[PDB]
């Protein structure tokens, strides 16, 4: 335990967006993106998160990679995945215009199955690709379209061969990892997952931590600051 | 009692699990198509695929035709799914020559990323029920079922009564566990079954490998045991 405390303070500045008013209101704005106080109230009770949010946690992590003793992370937005496996290569090669994929420890991917969140991470350190679920569920498949992905954009940026020596694909199983009860979470989940991993500290929490999560997440999120 | 597949109906269900000609098509009705490879997800290691489950909740469909039973609608299995991504816009054009409120029972396969569940209106016992057979819970989508009748104004104009009806997600206790994931399909399947003939869930993970083989011969016969 000793997750870091949210003071009475901290707790009205979260009641305070959780509240009515301009929805449109931007109460932050970073990373090209911008969120609202309605995507702020995604987070509420037990409300479903959106893209919105999950984006912005997923590049704060990004943020905070540019830290030392901490593995430098690249963070892809939650539309990657689904333009992927349904249109290929070809759709989203344009969108690492920019970005060299290859100069980074560690890549998130968000990845949206329908209702349903899970997420996708290369270490390359560690030589694999990993797959998350908090529901149990298995998916070779999204981690075998990752190396494809991988595959052909080492050639396409880099003129290159991707060397797939002692890289390993897998998912983790229930027990590996803190199980959701409420479905709604998986979004939670999947941002929390990506916080111990890009800090490299074990998956620590469970299911009961997650009202505080989300209310963290709203504060987090209001003050692009991580705690 | 369970009904016995007979050696020569277990012959019938060997024959379709071979290796070759996948896209060949086994069985045909309600406008789906369930060829091999489709067949072959209800293996015994095998998670169920959106077309068995599809021409099964179809089968459980017809079935409720016969009189003395409850009259049954059956959605696909991407409706629920987008009546949540996308809201009621995206779904009421999948009704337009179905009246929902004119039978007894509704039947709602919920997809959950790799998991099945199931919900339930019986319009005759007035409230939705959640059966998730992997303690889960979700409970929104209990009200988003009451949320939708109420839209579906769109068919009759005329809001929806909603006078005291409920929404839960059932207990463990209250209703048979997996032990295997590959048969979170099959439980939503059959849990389905028991609810649209009125007698209650009287089965087991036990029973599962049966009903896998009992159901490659309901489809390929478009007859239920």
């Amino acid at each position: 335990d000793e997750f870091p405390e949210i003071t009475e303070e901290m707790e009205k500045e979260i009641k305070n967006v959780f509240r009515n008013g301009n929805q449109d209101e931007v109460l932050s704005e970073a990373f090209r993106l911008t969120i609202t106080r309605k995507d702020i109230q995604t987070l509420n009770h037990l409300n479903w998160l959106n893209d919105e949010i999950i984006n912005f946690y997923m590049n704060m992590l990004m943020e905070r990679s540019k830290e030392k003793g901490l593995p430098s992370v690249h963070a892809f937005n939650t539309f990657f995945f689904t333009k992927l496996k349904t249109a290929g290569y070809q759709a989203v090669k344009r969108w690492t215009k920019k970005v060299d994929v290859f100069s980074v420890d560690i890549l998130l991917v968000p990845i949206h199955l329908g209702v349903h969140w899970c997420l996708a991470v290369v270490d390359f350190r560690k030589k694999n690709i990993t797959y998350y679920d908090s529901m149990g569920g298995i998916n070779n498949e999204a981690c075998r379209i990752l190396l494809q992905y991988l595959k052909q954009e080492s050639i396409d940026k880099k003129r290159k061969e991707f060397d797939t020596n002692g890289w390993q694909l897998f998912s983790k199983k229930s027990q590996e990892i803190p199980q959701q009860m409420n479905g709604s979470d998986c979004g939670m989940f999947a941002c929390k997952y990506a916080d111990c991993i890009t800090k490299d500290r074990p998956i620590n929490f469970t299911q009961q931590h997650m009202p505080y999560f989300r209310k963290r997440m709203v504060w987090e999120i209001l003050h692009r600051k991580l705690l």
